[PDB]
């Protein structure tokens, strides 16, 4: 392909309009009000087999999947959003708005909890391979927040070649996790080069960073530069001391964390 | 103090469909699933959350691990979940057994049995799953499933690898095996405990229930079986370069012909 250097984007969304709460933010109660929030036309939207989540009915849009509203649950469950990768690409394709003005309207102009929101970075360039990282971690050259990652790798059985990295940085169901993976192996394209880092945030971090987007001030390139920086230190061993926290950060990290900074969600 | 290998029934999920023209019973009631999983009414308690698309569920004693869920969209019918946890709950308080709760799901109810988990622990060790990962990655096994998973935790003070985990399969398609160190999984003080499991869904796990439910052959054969056709772990043969004509490695034979014989007990 022609994709080159490092690119931003939001890749997993997921909402919930609350209903009957006096707030100073207007409740939303109708799936059509939902589609003009969204930017997108309502007679796109088709019925889903199966609701989902405890929600008994649902639609999507063009009948996909991938972005799907739920709704029909328990008392007070409200209207759901989701909107996977595959959902966040297909709303860029035809939504009429913004990412910042989804968000703004999802931050200061009505009443919603943003229960998950991802950001990730995709590296057509290659500032390091997935299995350094798994080695420094392995060699006592890393240090985090986290207590521990999680490594998966493919492994082909004719051959026994190992194809695939990922790794992954605290629980699913914790308030912030961090994964890296070679993206061009797992979407079985064929390109050289394609890392993605990803950053997972639930609840309260995940309303900051949509803030953030909606404020439309900071760079999404200094939030994920900044998370990443602060949660995971990769490092190179030093001789001298034995004390990991003196030793530098990584000079691929460093580049990496650098390139990243100011990076910006491509607005048109 | 444990030895030797168990099998065991350790995931059940089944749907009891409404409304089919059916020469088998159709259930329509919560009552009479209670009956049919012989267990006593009295003792369900709402839960908090429906799921799946159920907006409403009870549990056994409250404990999700065995719950039934139900209120979905119409033709959804009723829908019961037994995690590991859950089939040992069944087991304490049933008045019934598993042969006899198969037999009325494949012979007298209309259900459809969405998910079935076959297990055998191994308290002796008749292998160490790093050993299993080091065989696939020397070319040294043969298999019908393409690729397996190898998953490992890095603890990142000191950057030590524990809790090996090997999966075949992928976890939505219809036949999964899984390898791994459970007592390291179960934070638990014991020696020796290896877990190996088979996931089945849909028809292939409809026809393991009814392997079961006619009680003929012991389930130790079927999970032998089964192991045997989809991983073949084998000895280099310096003479031959064709991996199919290598033999069977010996502590595989000796894990697949102790484990033929195994069987469910009657008495839970």
């Amino acid at each position: 392909s022609h994709m080159s250097g490092l690119k931003p984007c939001v890749d997993w969304l997921q909402v919930t309009f609350k209903t009957g709460q006096d707030s100073v933010k207007k409740c939303v109660e109708k799936l059509e009000k939902v589609f003009e929030i969204l930017g997108l036309n309502e007679a796109e939207f088709l019925p889903l087999k199966n609701g989902k989540y405890g929600y008994k009915q649902g639609v999507a849009f063009q009948g996909n999947p991938v972005l799907a509203v739920y709704y029909d649950g328990a008392d007070d469950m409200g209207i759901h959003v989701e909107m996977t990768g595959q959902g966040c690409r297909l709303f860029e394709l035809h939504t009429s708005i913004n990412w910042y003005e989804l968000f703004y309207r999802l931050v200061y102009e009505y009443e919603v909890n943003i229960t998950r929101l991802d950001v990730a970075v995709d590296d057509f360039k290659g500032y390091f391979k997935i299995n350094t990282l798994v080695k420094k971690l392995k060699d006592d050259e890393v240090t985090s927040r986290f207590k521990k990652a999680r490594h998966i790798e493919n492994i082909v059985i004719e051959g026994g070649e190992t194809i695939g990295h990922t790794l992954y940085f605290g629980a699913p169901s914790s308030d912030i996790q961090v994964r890296f993976y070679e993206k061009n192996v797992q979407m079985g394209m064929d390109i050289d080069v394609w890392n993605r880092t990803e950053i997972q945030l639930r609840d309260d971090r995940a309303h900051v960073v949509a803030q953030i987007i909606a404020d439309d001030v900071l760079p999404l390139g200094e939030i994920v530069a900044g998370l990443l920086r602060n949660y995971i230190q990769f490092r190179t061993r030093k001789a001298t001391d034995k004390n990991k926290k003196r030793w530098p950060l990584a000079r691929f990290w460093l580049n990496f964390l650098g390139d990243v900074q100011p990076l910006r969600i491509a607005k048109q």
